[PDB]
């Protein structure tokens, strides 16, 4: 009349419970998961006896556990990632050129350059459930990865992405607490104005495609309307990450690490990737073509670094 | 020497002009030799062709043709791999809902009214889909690329059948202002909103009355070959046996991505060019559709 | 146990007694109930409502029979659809246009304002006297009911797209066409000539071509062998025909015709002006008149005055 | 031998950069597609009046691309384009007030971006583009057309095609500041359980399936992924207004028990929207048009109500 049972918010935890087995798992613990599976609706059928369950945070200690293992506190964020992770363990990720990509499925385009850049960056994730997901995406494995990119972005399978935006959300989780972008201006009204980014902000601008450019300056308008000119001063980071809106613009091969490019209907578009090797490469999903240079509609690039000065 | 048509069956016998021109739905009017005794497509700009145009398309809008050729250049070039035993479409311009309605097509019985169909849908259900896809997307008033609803699409098309042999009865009863049976015939008889279940059909559904009270309609009589049920997606369960076939549908309003659910032996998912068999099937169902013949409560 | 007594109707001419409990609404009783088509199906009876006749549904084999020989449709659903329209129509301008009765603009109607404009200038005779009874109205300045049983008759409800040939069919074929003939002769050089007699519609609409002159010098049509035969006309009866033809650029002259109707607009939800021939070329559309010397537009649907005709 | 007109061309027209036009050559082969208060003037010949006036171009180098990112917060390259062509129809529509709000006479199958226009004078909304934003006062003060096309080019609409006042809303709404704005919902099921959910933004202010704000306080039923019907309410609710729709079905509007709805006539083809807003008494706006009634019944798809902020007892 009773089965002895686990749940857990983290998979290590595993706090015992005993089940009724004349109620159903949801009105005990909520929405309940067998190994991905929705078993809300069900009745114990012994075979549980010893197993482990999913459950979202109901009580306190789960809720800490849970932030613990995702570095969130949305009640909505362990249901938001498996309502994902039943369309994502679905696809087929094949290495491409050496790194792990996603086949074409429910509008994920975004999610495979997003995946291809995230492995030629060096980048640690802070919270458990990514870099462990991460790592899994390198094995071929990336399920577990794509869906929590999507939960992570309130993203459901299938609706619109933006890479910038999806990256933007990530950086966060990432640990890029050391890095340092100084910025300085040129006569608005104020001759010489210095200020200083920290964090996720020192690796991202929103403007110019062009690392270079950037270091050379960018004429912008100050106070005043005086076009002024912004330019790096200085900038210590693993990478960095120009965006811009997109426009004609030439991927010269051996002067960036990876970049993305977005074509098709506006609204539900379609990305592909854009990496440099030996040659430059377009990884397309599953599709791989080569090319000495390229053109295209490309929206945000991706450089490497150490440190710079000028 | 060569022929102009708009409808494939009436050649107009021309030597070498016309005005916007296609062969094989390659736009050639800016532009040989070898081009003797073939036909070309052209837009009517004659009261011959205007009315060649509509007894062939059922189709009054001087535009059509131009669309049609549109969207089939594009179509021409998307793949249509056999699936299952049906012809689906590989997923290229976000075309997902372009193949579900087609592999729903072919698995209920239907009958197109203007020969451009008929004769298209035939081709297609052989293999050659790319003008019964463009014919689609010209009725819709759809261009290669923007996204499509199914349910939308399906409205288009029933226009275009014969379903006046479809009866459909419903009854409705609020507590405070009695009964009312309705009679729906065509297209209305054929397509219901708000629910995914047929059984919850002919049981009862709760709709509101202008009353205020929650009425309850429910199905009194049913004549046709099938039934299409749709609602909002949302997370719904297909067992085995129980319908025909089913549409899934993943994102939202402006880009998503529509996937085929199809019961055989076990259930098929038809995803373009991919298949994955399943002994059950859940997801966010938007379109189920059942066999029938003749009900009556 | 407060009663009163009422009639229930399904024409507004055979009116049927019945006594109705003040503790039931109308609604349980009788089914969907109108007053001068406001749904009073919710509400109970007032003392007020006394001898008043209300509108019902045919909920018994005497009244189906009451609103067969009244509207000449068996389809049960044609009451409810009227009264649903007539919600709506009810609520529409019927202002005078240059003797004619038309309809200001609402509810994407242009295609009714055309139809209507078209009928009070060809002679017509309904046989549905409810039809027949609208139409007398409708030339009063009253043409709420004669709308709304055309979007019954034609199973269209008020906003939707509307299509003036259709509409036209859909009349003619409760008008008593039966002294209506045309005989066409098609000549083809590989199968030779075959002469078909019409009777009814078919005798009086055509879709090929605007120009009843063309019509009478032949049209080119195609042939069951391959080849573009030649149709004409040899005799035609009847008191008008209709040329109608997909939308194209077309000049009305003066005097030439009757009236014409002209399509505009998104082809999906489309526009449609009215083409009189009056003293000078009237374009009627909706509440708006203009008048000119010519017109030039893409007109759809041509109406010209017929008696009797021989080639 | 030589002639020439110093023009302003622009992307957000208050960024304006002084150029010099060689009127030997079309605006088109300088500028590329160059506008004209909505006119086209792509390969048209300059003109010696053309001086100081100011253009519209396309965002064709990195400078304007970020002047007009920060203008309408879209990076769809097509945007101006789409933009202009809708503003040179929708300057030629006639904005009539109707009982203190703008609206627009009806032409090209605008009722729904009348009712849209109408509703968002009534319902405290803010705009995060400055592009809706400023257009936004000038509608108010009677010059809607600029807000019109705008509304037109930001859901990928063109001029006559038809439109629906949900999805309208919904596009606007995203554009919208709206992260302030907080929805509890708590569905029930008799076997499944029982569950709580969140939403924000959009999510937040619109729900479809029920044209009755009351009733969601009171709760509706909707199917459960077991089978059965669950019941869904509103636990707690913080917002300036709320949004209900349900697919047109005839229903009553009643005085003070609401702000403005949506009346839809027609079928998924061809259709016409009217509006009503609820004053001293009920009043439904159709374009131009105004007519009184004490109660309403018709076809509502779309129904709005003022918020503060709502707990469940
Ligand atoms: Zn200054
Ligand atoms: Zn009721
Ligand atoms: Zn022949
Ligand atoms: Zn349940």
């Amino acid at each position: 009349r009773t089965i002895k049972v686990f749940t857990t918010v983290d998979n290590i935890n595993l706090h015992t419970q005993v089940v009724d087995m004349s109620m159903t798992y949801g009105q005990q613990f909520g929405p309940t998961y067998l190994d991905g599976a929705d078993v809300t609706k069900i009745k114990p059928h012994n075979s549980h006896e010893g197993k482990t369950f999913y459950v979202l945070p109901n009580d306190d200690t789960l809720r800490v556990e849970a932030f613990e293992y995702y570095h969130t506190t949305d009640p909505s964020f362990l249901g938001r990632y498996m309502s994902a992770l039943n369309h994502t363990k679905k696809w087929k990720y094949p290495q491409v050129n050496g790194l792990t990509s996603i086949k074409w499925a429910d509008n994920n385009s975004y999610l495979a350059t997003a995946l291809l850049t995230l492995q030629q960056i060096e980048l640690k994730f802070n919270p458990p459930a990514l870099q462990d997901a991460y790592y899994r995406a390198r094995a071929g494995e990336a399920a577990n990865f794509c869906a929590l990119i999507l939960a992570y972005c309130n993203k459901t399978v299938g609706e619109l992405g933006d890479v910038r935006e999806t990256m933007s959300y990530l950086f966060q989780h990432a640990n890029l607490d050391s890095c340092k972008r100084v910025l300085n201006v040129v006569c608005k009204t104020c001759g010489q104005q210095q200020t200083t980014l920290k964090g996720v902000e020192a690796v991202m601008y929103m403007g110019t495609l062009s690392y270079e450019q950037f270091k050379k300056g960018v004429q912008i308008p100050c106070t005043c309307g005086k076009q002024a000119t912004k330019y790096l001063v200085q900038q210590e980071s693993p990478f960095v990450m120009m965006s811009a809106p997109p426009a004609q613009y030439e991927l010269k091969h051996g002067t960036f690490t990876c970049a993305s490019e977005y074509t098709g209907n506006y609204q539900c578009g379609h990305y592909k990737h854009i990496t440099s090797k030996e040659t430059l490469y377009c990884i397309d999903g599953a599709l791989l073509t080569k090319s000495s240079e390229y053109k295209g509609p490309i929206t945000d690039v991706f450089y490497k670094e150490n440190s710079y000065t000028t």
